[PDB]
């Protein structure tokens, strides 16, 4: 429904109040963009590496998954900028990977290495704002992003309403 709206110096974090690792997640987003390159979504933490990143590359979406061992990369679709909605899925159970652009193939991937926990304080959108150990900066989104939901959180609409105390941002949000 709500669509929360980048023009390329705007973002929106959700700052959790104490730091999560998480088993799985289940990330869902809809994007429309004119950029063949920007961020999605990505969470950080203040203290390590680990992310769950999906990010325009190229015009395909890019999942990126640092978990403990270092990133490893998955693409799904093609041609996305063409400003025309699309619907990005993640699902993620331990070192197993699933991405899927448009409700089309699903892309799958492993992990390597014995970590199955995901560190984060933050989860990003437009700009990533925690970047120390950020291993390299995407471009800022310019776009409209609409019914993100991470872990069953509907973050825009929480943030909108003040359901939660842990946005911050400066987006516009409309429909
Ligand atoms: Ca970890």
């Amino acid at each position: 429904a709500t669509v929360l709206s980048y023009d390329g110096s705007m973002f929106m974090k959700i700052q959790l109040p104490v730091v999560m690792h998480t088993e799985a997640e289940d990330v869902s987003l809809r994007f429309r963009s004119q950029r063949a390159y920007g961020i999605l979504m990505a969470t950080t933490s203040r203290d390590s590496a680990d992310t769950l990143r999906l990010e325009l590359d190229a015009g395909r979406v890019k999942l990126t998954v640092n978990l403990g061992k270092g990133p490893e990369t998955l693409f799904a679709g093609y041609n996305l900028n063409d400003n025309e909605w699309h619907t990005v899925r993640v699902v993620r159970r331990g070192k197993s990977l699933k991405l899927t652009v448009d409700d089309q193939q699903a892309m799958t991937g492993q992990m390597a290495g014995d970590h199955t926990r995901l560190e984060f304080h933050n989860i990003e959108t437009g700009i990533i704002t925690e970047r120390r150990y950020l291993s390299s900066v995407p471009s800022n989104f310019i776009g409209h992003l609409q019914s993100l939901t991470f872990n069953g959180m509907a973050y825009i609409d929480l943030c909108k309403n003040g359901d939660i105390d842990y946005c911050e941002l400066n987006a516009r949000f409309g429909f």
